[PDB]
């Protein structure tokens, strides 16, 4: 029962700041405008200890599978291979890149009806909210 209220199938609604957090993680110009456009529906299903966050597009479709605090490496959107750790803390799922000596963290919470992803490098953060699809 650890993620219940994330399960289900959610859609972009807003987004804040997320050409600056691209800019800040390294995305090249061309990719930064394709996946700025992308309008992601984020899928979040659990079966046993094992949840899985699929991301599905016209940009790029990624799907990730892992256990809470077991690192994995992960190919993000972007073509950054990383090495992942997602954690629950305080209700909030906590997700830590780590690659070439830098890190980003992507938190994502439920808050009235809504999942709120927030994306943060280097004091530049992105905001981004999802429905219920
Ligand atoms: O709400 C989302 O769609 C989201 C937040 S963070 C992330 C992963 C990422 C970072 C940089 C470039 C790209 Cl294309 C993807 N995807």
């Amino acid at each position: 029962h650890m993620c219940d209220a994330f399960v289900g199938t959610w859609k972009l609604v807003s987004s804040e700041n997320f050409d600056d957090y691209m800019k800040e993680v390294g995305v090249g110009f061309a990719t930064r405008k394709v996946a700025g456009m992308a309008k992601p529906n984020m899928i979040i299903s659990v079966n046993g200890d094992v949840i899985t966050i699929k991301s599905e597009s016209t940009f790029k479709n990624t799907e990730i599978s892992f256990i809470l605090g077991q690192e994995f490496d992960e190919v993000t959107a972007d073509d950054r291979k990383v090495k992942s750790t997602i954690t629950l803390d305080g209700g909030v799922l906590v997700h830590v890149q780590k690659w070439d000596g830098k890190s980003t963290t992507i938190k994502r919470k439920r808050e009235d009806d809504k999942l709120v992803v927030e994306c943060v490098m280097k004091g530049v953060t992105s905001t981004r909210v999802y429905e219920r699809a």
